[PDB]
Parts: C-alpha cells; sequence; structure tokens
C-alpha cells in the first residue's frame, strides 16, 4: 500500500505477506460471509490495483465467482472507457496521461506508471475506483450466493425470536435494495413474519417501537 | 491505529489484522458476558472511528446485538445535533467543520476528516465519545443478554456454593443497577437464597461476615 | 505501561494486544495456582493503575475470586487511608497531592493524575503498591482455593514417590506461613507419609539428610 | 530483497523467516494450485536471485516439477544469451559488466555482484526476468499437472451446476491457452455438457447470453 | 534483560512475556532433556537475577527440582559468603558496596541495586554467576532425570546401530563425568557395548577411526 | 543476530526464540531431508557462532549427526590451526588475537570477542566459515543417511512413474555426486530403470527428450 515515513516523503511500501496470509485463510475458514466484504476494506486500505489483483487472484477456488467479478470489472471498465473520452499526445511534466479502462483495471498497467497516477496533484483515486468495483462485485456475489431470499423467512413455532432477528438481518445484509428501502423491510417484514404472540404483544405495544424494547416485550 | 514515536509527532497507522483477528475470535469463542466491554475498550484503545465500525461489521452472527448498538449509536448522535446546535454558519479558514450526528460515527465522512478532526490543536475526542458509546451500548446489550434476573438466583438442595456464588455475582455484574443498590444487596441476598445449613452458619456467625469467612464455612 | 527511555519520555502506550491475550489465556488454561503470582507479575512490570485494572477485568469466570481480591484490595486501601491521613486546606503550587485511598486503586482517578504521581520527582510508586496489593490478594486466593490439607498427603502403595513429594511440595507452596515453622513441617511430615520401603530406607540413611539423596535412594 | 527507502538504502536484508514459513506451508499443503503463481509473485516482490533460489530450494516434494523448472530456467538463460550476445575485450572502469545467461540464475554469480547490478544506474532488472522465468516454468508445471482435460468434464445427474462450473473455470485456468480461443470453446463447451434441465433452460434463455444469468436461473 | 540503544546510553529494558510464554511452554512439552539447560542459556542472556527468579518460580509443577536447585543455590551462596568477607561502612559514590550471596541470589535485594551493580565499572558480574548456579541446578537436575546409567546402556539383537548411538549420546549427556573422562568414555564405551558383527568390523577398521566411518562400516 | 539500521551503524542482538522454535519443528517435523540445509543457511543468516552453538545444541534426538558434525568440525579447525601457523608471536595494540580453531567455533571464546571479530575492520569472516562448515557437515549427514545406493533405483511392475522419478531425483541430490557425473546418469538411469511398456514407449521417441515429455509419456 502506501504509506508515511516519520518526517519523510511519500514513499510506497510493499505487500504485507501476513496480512496476505489472513486473506486467503479467511475466505476459506470464514466460508463466504457477507462481512467478508468489509474485511476485504479493512484490509486493503490504500492498496494499489497490483495489489489488489494480486490479492484477487491468489484465491484458491471459487473460479466461477472469479470469472463473475472479472466480467463486472470489464463491463465498468468499458462503460468508464465509453463515458471519458481518451487523448493523446506529448506528455508535460507534472500531469498525466488520461487513464483508460485498462489503465484503471490494472491489467495493462505497471508498478511506475500506478505510483505516478497515485501520487500526482491532484491525486487520480484509481486504486479507490477499483476498490469500489471490487466491492461491488463482492455484494453482487454474495447477493446471488444468498440461499434463502428476503422474503422467504418466517419465524417457526419453536424457533426463537433472537435467532429469528438474526437469521432476517443476516439475510438483509446480503439482500439486494437501496439504502433508504432497507428500513421499509426492517420495519415492515419483521413484525409481518414473525410468531403470532409476539406480533400481537408488538401490536398492543405500538409499531414505533425499537429493537431493543420489542425484543424484551417478546422475550416476557 | 494511533501510535507514539519517540520523535513527537504521530502518523496515521492502518488497522492490524492481528487485532481484528483476536477481536474476531474473542467475541465467538467468549460469546457474551461482561469481561468483553474491557476488552474491546482495551483493544481498540486509540483508534480510528472507521476501524471500530469495521471492527463492528466483521463480527460474524448475533446482529441483533449489532442492530442495537447501531440504533444506540442513532440515537446518541440525534441527541447530540439537538443538544448542540450550529450556531456558526460560515468556517473559518484553516479550520475544518465540526463532527454532526453522522460525521461522528463516520458513515458520510473520509478517514482524511477524522485525521483532521483528530490531529486538531486541541484535538477533538471523536473517538473517545464513539468509544463511550459503543461501551454504552454494549452494557445495553449485556444486560439484554442476562439469563435470569437478580431475584430469582436461589441455590439448589444440592448445588454447591462456589458456582452459585460465581452465576450470583456474573449476573450482578451485567446488571444496570448503581454500586449503592448493589453493595446492599449483596450483603444480603447472598445469605437469604443459600443452603439452609450454610445459610444458618453464616447467620450464627455473625453480621460482619466477609467473603473468605463465608466461603470457608459455607464449605464445611 | 509506562515507558521510561531515551529523550522523548512524555509517552503513555496503552497495553500491548499481545500481553493481555496470553493473561487471559494462560489463567483459564492454569486455572488458579501459586505459578501465577510471578506471572502476573512480570507481566506487569512498571505498568499504570488503569492497566492493572483492565487486566483484572479482562479475566473470564471465577467471579468469588475477584470479589475477594476487590475487597481485599478495598480493605488495605482502607487501612492506606487511616495510616496515611490527607492534610487539608489549601494545596502548594506545583506541588502533586499525594495519592489517597481510593486513587491508588485507580476507581476515582484518571489517567493524567498517575501520569504526573509516576513522572513527579521523586516519584510515587503507587502502581509497585497496587501491585504488591494484587499479590496479597493472589495469595489469599490461592491459600482459599486448597482443594487438600497439607496433613492429608499420604503415598499410596503405588504411587511413585517422587510424584509424591512433587504433589507435597506443590500443596506447601499454595499455603502461604512463616519458613521458620516450614523448615520443621517439612522434615517431620515428609518423612513419615511414604512407602515402607522408602520408609526403612530413609530411617537407615538418617533424618538429618539432604533431600536429593532421598530423592536418588528411593528411585526406581 | 531490496530495500529502497530514505538515506541508507546501500542495504540488503536476508528473507524474513516468517515468509519463507508461510512460503513452506502453502506448498506443503496446497500442494500446486492455479492460485500459487500470485502466491509467488507478491511474496518475491522485488527479491534478490539468491533469495529466489533459497526459495525454490526449500521446496518439500515435487521433485520432477523442480527439475522441470530448472531446465527451463536454464533453456531460457540459453536463448538469453544467444539474442544478447556479451561483448569481448577489456571491459570500461567503473561500467558493470552486463549480467550473461548463467548469471541471472545465480548459479555462477555472488551477492555483490547481483546487488551492484540491481543498484546501478540505470539498474538493471535481472530480479524481474528471473521471476518471469520462474512463473513460466510454474505455468508449464501445472499444465502438466492436469489430471482431467477440459473436454472430459461432463455434469452428472445430481452434481450441482455451480460446482460444475466452478471444476471447469478451474481447469481452464490451470490450461494457459490464447485468449481468443478461450472465449469461444467455453461458450462451446460449457451449454453442452450440462442437465437436461439446465441444459432446456438455457436453451430458452439463449446462446449469446451473460454467465450471471446462467447461474441464477438453474440455482437450486 | 540488558540492552543498548542506537547511539543511546545503556538502559535497562523491561522482560518480555512472549520470552516466557516459550519457557513455559518448551519445558511442560519437552519434560526434562539436556538440551533444556541450554536452552535455558539462550533465553536468559543478560538477564538480571529477578528475571531468572520469575521465569523458574512460574514454571507449573516439579516443585521437588525446585527444591533442590533453592538447596543448591543457598549453598552456593554460603561458600561465597565464606570465601568473601563482607566488609561495611560509608558507601562512596562511584564503587559500589560487597555483594554478599543473599544479594547475588537476588532474594532479599532490589532492582535498581543489581543495576547499578552490572552498570558499573568495572561491571560485578553477579547475573552471570546466578546463571552458571542455576545451569549447574538444572544439570544436576538432569542427571537425576536420567533413567538409564551410562553403563547400563547395551546394543540389542534388532535394535540398529544408529538409535543405539543415539541413545548412548543421550545418556552420555546427562551423566557425570569431565570432559577429560568423558573422551574415554565415549571413546571405548562405544565400541565396547556394540553390535558383535560391528565390533568385528570396528575392530578390522581400527579403534582411531571416527565415528562416521565407523557408522558406514556398521551399516553395510 | 546482525541487524542493519537506517542509520549505517550495526549493532548486536541476542538470538530471538521464534526462529529457534521454527527451527526445532523442522527437524521434528522433518526428520532430515536434504532441503533442510538451504533452510538452516537462509535461517542462521548473519548470526555469530554462539548462536549456531546454541540452535545445535537445543535439537532433540538424532545425536549421531550431531556427533558427526562436531567431529567434522574438529577435522576442520584441526587442518585450519594445520595449514594457518601463528607466525606473528606479540600482538599490535588495538589489535585482537587471531581465531584459533577452538576459537573459530566458539568453545573458549566469550561473545565479546566473536563481536570485536565480526566487526573488524576489515571484518573476519568467522560466521561465514562457520556456517560453510556446518553446511559441509549436513551434506555429509544426508550422504550418510541415503537409504540406499543410485543404482538400486528400479521401478516395479505396478508402482507409478511419478513416486519412482521423485524418489530417484530425491536419492540423486542427497548423492554426492558431481554436477557433471548426475546430468550424465539422469539421461541414463530414468529411461533404463522404468517400466517395459513406458521404457519402450520412450525410447521410440529419440534421445532429445525432454522431462515434461518423460512425464506426459510414460503416464499414457
Amino acid at each position: 500500500p502506501i504509506v508515511q515515513n516519520i518526517q519523510g516523503q511519500m514513499v510506497h511500501q510493499a505487500i504485507s505477506p501476513r496480512t496476505l496470509n489472513a486473506w486467503v485463510k479467511v475466505v476459506e475458514e470464514k466460508a463466504f460471509s457477507p462481512e467478508v466484504i468489509p474485511m476485504f476494506s479493512a484490509l486493503s486500505e490504500g492498496a494499489t490495483p497490483q495489489d489488489l489483483n494480486t490479492m484477487l487472484n491468489t484465491v484458491g477456488g471459487h473460479q466461477a465467482a472469479m470469472q463473475m467479478l472479472k466480467e463486472t470489472i470489464n463491463e465498468e471498465a468499458a462503460e468508464w472507457d465509453r463515458v471519458h473520452p481518451v487523448h493523446a499526445g506529448p506528455i508535460e511534466p507534472g500531469q498525466m496521461r488520461e487513464p483508460r479502462g485498462s489503465d484503471i483495471a490494472g491489467t495493462t498497467s505497471t508498478l511506475q506508471e500506478q505510483i505516478g497516477w497515485m501520487t500526482n496533484n491532484p491525486p487520480i483515486p484509481v486504486g479507490e475506483i477499483y476498490k469500489r468495483w471490487i466491492i461491488l462485485g463482492l455484494n453482487k456475489i454474495v447477493r446471488m450466493y444468498s440461499p434463502t431470499s428476503i422474503l422467504d423467512i418466517r419465524q417457526g413455532p419453536k424457533e426463537p425470536f433472537r435467532d429469528y432477528v438474526d437469521r432476517f438481518y443476516k439475510t438483509l445484509r446480503a439482500e439486494q435494495a437501496s439504502q433508504e428501502v432497507k428500513n421499509w423491510m426492517t420495519e415492515t417484514l419483521l413484525v409481518q413474519n414473525a410468531n403470532p404472540d409476539c406480533k400481537t404483544i408488538l401490536k398492543a405495544l405500538g409499531p414505533a417501537a425499537t429493537l431493543e424494547e420489542m425484543m424484551t416485550a417478546c422475550q416476557g
């Protein structure tokens, strides 16, 4: 990634072997949890496109998901190249050329060019754009990987309300929806697909009640 | 997180994977207990709000408590923006914007803004307030996760006194009761809900019995 | 813990994750033994009172021993406040106030107070006093945690002599007493509860002999 | 590996034991996987040829693959020496001699020679050439180690479609071919060896459709 | 232990918890091999007597060996007090007092006195003498631990010569003898208790032969 | 061992327990293989002779190889003191004594003398010579530990070719044969001691077969 030395100039540090060891390990160990995506955001803070590509390719298995995310990367690069024109000519000092889709993807770029593009003034967030594309691809793969839909979860006769709401939130984290409508599901379906006793309890308590008090009422 | 060098000037540092690996493991290994709050408070000392958000997002399971702490953060931010109004419209040159309800948590604020806020002169303890809010949320959570109340704790006919008093102090530590009422009840409810023979022995020993005397007498 | 080193002494670093993780893991695995006393003393060499509080709060389980340690610390703090009264009236400017009985435990004090009290000229060893308090508490804990007394140790017909004396010395170390009677009790109890073969061997050797000759005598 | 940093660049540090241990573990545990080439490229980022030799010598087992790698490296070094002949006669003073074909592999060179070659002005990237040789050898190794060809892959009546396409893409990644034939062969081979139900589904969808719709079509 | 900072003055650094963790784990896991004492020498390089005392006390179990080493320490301290007189009077700056056996052992001394004694000119190797006493005690313990004597090992009819000589040297590392006589032992007992066929082979080859050629002849 | 600081001046550092534990695990884990000599050469790079002595003394088991390496060290020291006579009797002021046969290994020499020798101007590579001697000793050890000669390798009727060629190259690398004779025999013994059907198939290809062809043709 990129680090700043104590009272020194901006220098580029190599990839973290211990972090990569953890990243490969986490996927195998954790299977494919939704929390894995944040994991990538925390482990790849300020990482270069080459480091991101190495971290993606070093993963063993999930080749179908890798092909899907590569297709999404190609589509995003094509959209970027279509929305932003490309100009050619002499390169003036202090100003870099127009990055293309393949240059943002990092497949036809080099480490020195990436450093020059990320250390310019103003900086070009090529790494940030690639990381956003990667996390969007991971969100798509975790949406497709969801075994149970958001509208298919219902509280059973013997299933506790704690486990019910836990699974409901786990499916909501993996479902596809916008941020505004995201509250509508957890406000309506959470009480519309519960056990009838706690349904009546929450209806008598009030719909505007919060999760803590509604659970303390459903537990008692 | 934040480290202090021998020179005197501090810089930003990315989140180390070892701390989060331990944090994910400690939450899973220890489940939920009173000891998790201190570990959390000692492990995330001097960290940016984004690091705490990632730690609260990288946890696997128990999404109910995560939603509880998220709603607690939202309520605290609402109370903060209600009690602290923005009376100053324009911003002086060289000064950064005041942290609002959504900026104090790091939802719509980048890491550079948090760095500039925490490194100001004088510094703005946004991370400290966020840690206090998370500690209050965890207190509420461990109070909800109590298996039973303090009044229902009664020693059985053949159950030993060691595990009995252990469970008693365990369910008393997670209680939101004040120090005064806890010190008042620990002198009465411990002897009133004990083994009859031991209870009579402790009552005949005197009204100034301490912990070690009770442990030595109740086991004989 | 506080760090006294080269220029730049005005530094304070929190507890390292490796230390705290190791202490919680070792205490649970080793349960309670006389051995923990030196491990705790070595892990907390020159630590701040808040660090000791965090280390005492990180332990999970055994709430009775923790309550006994807390009440012993409170009693010793009350004794210290009784023997070292605080002076009334206004304090002199530039002179730090002496630590009170409750300030040693770190319950009503802050970080800057203990930092100024430890880095004062001359320094005030409040951390050493708190460590001695915790050591006395752990001594009382390991004394009350003794399952079998020292007099109920008798070697069986098939139990080895080495294992017998190992158990005997472990039980003797678990209990705290004056060494002047220990020198007599070890000699008047070791050579009395051995096997008949080892008993006649030590009788033919001599009571005033050393221990290594007794170990190498009845071996095998 | 080479360390290019602030003043004091003239420094050579050996390979860290942790990275070498991680390499040994990932070689022993996973044998050879299509993802080992990015692992080697990340763990050996900017290393001296001696470091590459030490990493290639610590491999456990699979002597045939190592011999294949060695002979490929020798052949490519011979080709480099043939295409880049060395100039005869005396060398100019102060100008470092060009590395020979055998000097790149580090079989007849020393540490100071390659240090001066990599730190010259302009630098000579012999380490990158050796890494290219090693990754080409690894590609040949993973192509030879292919247990089943790409045409002998047929999905059974009960095997899932996701695992089938995962195995297919894994076998395709294990083999190295031109980019202009792979996009045609995958489309002409995937929609033929699927389940009858999934075959009818994809026939109802369309040949020129994307892969995500094929994955989400016959799911469950 | 004692360390020297880069371009700094000689300062005493605190003890490392990981060292004690490795030390407690290795002794329990490896029981009492002769190499354990050597391991001790590497872990206690330049450590203060308090560090060695804590390391010995933190060991779980084996209180008999602890009592034996404490008795040896007391005997060595008494011998040092008898051979070196003790003087009293005013302490001049720059010169330390006469170290007593109780001060060499470190049971009745503090940290600052030992620091001043080890950082004086000329330095008084109190820690080195204590470490020598401790390794002598460990040698005595590992000699007592030896189940089979050096003269009781004989090669069986089906036992190979490799394991035979391995066990022979393992027992020789645990017997009580000086190096001058240890050479004669490892020269004559190796051929006196060997296999008769290999005995005749070595007699035909020659007694002055080294172990390598003797083993290569006995294998064939 | 020996580390290089950013300033430029190097200092002495004690052996880290992690490297010693890793070496012990590798020795315990893999017994003896031709691949452990590069592991030792890369793990103990730039270490004092005392560190190598401690590493060779802390190993548990296989004392025959330890005695072999000790005898080789003694023989090399004898050859050194025989070929390098001490012609200079007096020692110049400021100059250290010349390392003798017993001083080059560290038996009767302290660590300070070794530090002064390795930090001289010009430095005396005593550690490098000791490492070369240990490498030669380990070479002799792995040559002796060869199960059989190179001629006894014969592929059976049902034994596969992969494990056959793997064992062949293993015992060839463990052999003391020179680089020329190894390349001379690897073209003959591999084809003359194979499965008859495969043997004839490979002989029908020609005298210019490569390793990949031998692997792909024999398996058909």
